[PDB]
């Protein structure tokens, strides 16, 4: 059954929705949907009421007061959330500590635009495949899905297809997989790119980018064959959208029966 996956993304220090693809941090603002004062631990506490498992906090961008305000997160809902934002070898370990379940990473396993296979083993003898997400977040180029690293900021050499997924699926618990052209930008999910990973993907994998409307949640399980999770950001009322979190979490509660 399709479940819905929760975010909080937090740039600096502060809880917001973007359109990441507009992040211009590796060399204009990013386009903002929404910001706010609100704690972190405020949507951490909400999900949890939910009993909504399995969601992801971000810690967008560099500044330290980030990383403070996702620990707000974890605290508040210690096990519901996977964590990401900057992981690495050194800090991977500190999250599990710190309440995440998983940790999530896409840069720091690449080098030279190519999977660094002796970093994403050193990841995995740390905290185990069990508690890694590995972000497999990709633009189409050329005919194929490229996946991008550095926030979204640089193409990979490696495409996200069915031997990537299969060879990566030994060293990740699950995979997180953002539609970068059509996140944020609230005009409908990239169903070519759902299709893919429900086909695909031997391990648990969640889509996120772009869902705006109830039907898309709905497009999410035909595209996917139910094999595809999915998550909602800019969207959401509790992020300045129009659709409603109480609709979207009653519907995840229908796909359990
Ligand atoms: N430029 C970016 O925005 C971005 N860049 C990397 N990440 C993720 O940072 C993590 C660590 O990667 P790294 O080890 O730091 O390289 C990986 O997961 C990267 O893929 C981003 N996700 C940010 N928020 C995610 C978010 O708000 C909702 O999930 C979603 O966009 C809502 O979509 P919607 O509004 O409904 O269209
Ligand atoms: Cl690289
Ligand atoms: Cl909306
Ligand atoms: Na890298
Ligand atoms: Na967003």
């Amino acid at each position: 059954s399709v479940q819905f996956r929760p975010c909080i993304n937090i740039h600096k220090g502060k809880v917001k929705q973007i359109v990441g693809s507009t992040l211009k941090d590796l060399k204009s603002d990013p386009i903002t949907n929404f910001e706010s004062d609100k704690s972190a631990a405020e949507y951490a506490t909400l999900y949890k009421q939910d009993g909504l498992k399995g969601g992801h906090v971000i810690m967008l961008g560099a500044d330290p007061f980030s990383k403070a305000a996702s620990l707000e997160a974890l605290h508040a809902y210690p096990g519901g959330l996977q964590v990401g934002g900057g992981i690495n070898s050194d800090n991977c370990l500190s999250y599990i500590e710190e309440g995440a379940s998983h940790v999530i990473v896409t840069s720091y396993v690449f080098n030279n635009g190519q999977m660094d296979l002796e970093r994403l083993k050193d990841l995995v003898r740390i905290v185990g495949k069990e508690r890694l997400v590995l972000d497999l977040s990709c633009r189409k180029k050329e005919g194929k899905y490229a996946i991008v690293t550095d926030r979204w900021q640089k193409f990979s050499d490696v495409s996200l297809d069915a031997k990537v997924m299969e060879f990566l699926a030994n060293f990740a618990d699950e995979f997180l997989v953002h539609g970068v052209d059509v996140e944020g930008k609230k005009l409908g999910i990239d169903e070519e790119l759902v299709a893919l990973l429900g086909k695909h993907s031997p391990i648990p994998v969640t889509y996120a980018g772009g869902v705006t409307v109830m039907d898309d949640l709905e497009r999410i399980r035909t595209a996917g064959m139910d094999n595809v999770d999915v998550t909602v950001g800019s969207a959401l009322d509790i992020f300045g959208g129009n659709l409603a979190y109480k609709d979207v979490v009653a519907w995840h509660n229908q796909q359990k029966v």
